[PDB]
RNA sequence: ACUGAAACGAUUGUUGUGCCCCUGGCGGUCGCUUUCAAUGCCU
């Protein structure tokens, strides 16, 4: 009911939680760094049976102080609907790819 | 029904493996513990 559903003829409901795409306060050149990764054989080596694995690449990451100013907006909610959604804003803490390994963010309500 | 309603490019992954700040090197060379002295005075 708060974030919505669409089955088809069997029902749909519009999201009451409105939101926008958030932007870094500073520039990309100031707000990222690129980190190499590799994946060797368990025997500790990029070589197995005398042949090299192709498993190396760079990946791009946002930095540990970058701020994303955000307005999230909730239409026509009950009091408990506001506590559920405000709950999600304070209770969830990981975003983006590779959340098993990265991507913690602190949602400071202002 | 805003070309509409809901909408994670995601999952997993070690910049890794080996490596002697190494080799050679006289704290060395010269240098007087020196210079002067009554076992003395009387029996």
């Amino acid at each position: 009911i708060l974030y919505g559903f669409a089955i088809g003829d069997s029902g749909s409901e519009r999201s009451k939680v409105y939101s926008d795409s958030a932007f870094s306060l500073g520039a990309y050149e100031q707000s990222h760094r690129s980190f190499t990764f590799n994946a060797p054989f368990e025997g500790g080596t990029m070589s197995e049976a005398g042949v090299m694995r192709s498993a190396i690449n760079e990946l791009d990451h946002i930095l540990p102080e970058v701020t994303f100013p955000t307005v999230e907006s909730l239409r026509d909610a009950t009091y408990e609907g506001f506590i559920y959604v405000l709950g999600n804003l304070l209770r969830t803490k990981r975003y983006g790819a590779q959340e098993s390994r990265t991507g913690t963010m602190k949602n400071h309500l202002v």
